[PDB]
């Protein structure tokens, strides 16, 4: 009837998705073999549809759809879509006072898709990746947003899952995810959890209470334009300024350069959370001419520290709008791929004067791994 219901984190830059099997969450892997699909749609002049990976490291941004989480169940007026829009490379227009995406669906061929048929898009894509897994059809899902989501917000991420063909069970708070995967729901008494997330775009802070597993959001607070992105535009920074200063050339001039060095900056990111030095390399780069540089973990912190320190800002904040102290929290949760960067995580340790966060599930896959959980108990 419910069939295998399928937990999905629907997230602004990447998106996860989760199932019960034989006793456990399952993070499922796509088609290239990541556990984590970007939140892109584009379009190539033949008229092929790319979601995904394939849409984001397409070499090319018109008719590249990404970020419609910002544009869900807003209207077009709406003051937050109105300074978005300045940043977006694609065309939103104003169709039933929704914000539409206007794009060229290939040989000049133009159409309009609201908001909620990009997510349907993505969300058909997180379908596709557990139907492959499963080995049979899936109609129905678990879908979480962000604590702070209205009505409209929820209700739009409820029909971009009818359009991808899901039945959206139940909308579930982010933090919340977070939290039911470290089990922080099988306990007694009452308990504060902060919960830091720090995604690919996005910064958000949620101070929850659990009241004999149940869940209660008391304050949230972060910035909806400081997220993983932004550490791999300040190495990109210093990259296309040195390569002036080596060659007196100007990287920004051919777009597919900028590509590639963004996609080699971002693996580059991830290696430096492990180890202490990464190499980037590229061919042909810059007029013919090759690119071989390295980067240290100590730079990249160097690069970063402003923004890196700007994340302990909202924390103070919630605490304050939750009349609570450091100290009167019980649990710290690390949300995003982002918080595995050894920085951020000494930064948010001193802030809890050495309390040490929530481990064992990855931080890009907790919101997805609670999701599951509760796909779970739905499922039988
Ligand atoms: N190991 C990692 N070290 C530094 N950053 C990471 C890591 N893994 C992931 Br995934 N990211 C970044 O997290 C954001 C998505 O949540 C994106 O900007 C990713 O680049």
């Amino acid at each position: 009837d419910v069939g295998t219901v399928v937990g999905i984190d629907l997230g602004t830059t990447y998106s996860c998705v989760g199932v019960f099997k034989n006793g456990r969450v399952e993070i499922i892997a796509n088609d290239q073999g990541n556990r984590i699909t970007p939140s892109y749609v584009a379009f190539t002049p033949e008229g092929e549809r790319l979601i995904g990976d394939a849409a984001k490291n397409q070499l090319t941004p018109e008719n590249t759809v990404f970020d419609a989480k910002r544009l869900i169940g807003r209207t077009w007026n709406d003051p937050s879509v109105q300074q978005d829009i300045k940043f977006l490379p694609f065309k939103v227009v104003e169709k039933k006072t929704k914000p539409y995406i206007q794009v060229d669906i290939g040989g000049g061929q133009t159409k309009t898709f609201a908001p909620e048929e990009i997510s349907a898009m993505v969300l058909t894509k997180m379908k596709e990746t557990a139907e492959a897994y499963l080995g049979k059809k899936v109609t129905h899902a678990v879908v979480t947003v962000p604590a702070y989501f209205n009505d409209a917000q929820r209700q739009a991420t409820k029909d971009a899952g009818t359009i991808a063909g899901l039945n959206v069970m139940r909308i579930i708070n982010e933090p919340t995810a977070a939290a039911i995967a470290y089990g922080l729901d099988k306990r007694e008494g009452e308990k504060n959890i902060l919960v830091f997330d720090l995604g690919g775009g996005t910064f958000d802070v949620s101070l929850l209470t659990i009241d004999n597993g149940v869940f209660e959001v008391v304050a949230t607070n972060g910035d909806t334009h400081l997220g993983g992105e932004d550490f791999d535009q300040r190495v990109m920074e210093h990259f296309i300024k040195l390569y002036k200063k080596k060659t007196g050339k100007d990287v920004r001039k051919d777009n597919r350069a900028v590509q590639k060095l963004r996609r080699e900056v971002e693996k580059a990111k991830r290696a430096l959370s492990s180890q202490h030095q990464a190499r980037i390399e590229i061919e042909s780069f810059y007029e013919g001419e090759d690119f071989s540089e390295t980067l240290t973990r100590a730079k990249f912190e160097e690069l970063n520290m402003d923004l890196f320190r700007s994340t302990m800002k909202p924390v103070q904040k919630v605490l304050e709008d939750s009349d609570l102290k450091k100290s009167d929290i019980d649990e710290i949760v690390l949300v995003g791929g982002s918080t595995r960067i050894p920085k951020i995580q000494q930064l948010v340790k001193e802030f809890f004067n050495g309390k040490e966060p929530s481990r064992g599930i990855n931080p890009d896959e907790a919101v997805a791994y609670g999701a599951a959980v509760q796909a779970g108990v739905l499922s039988g």
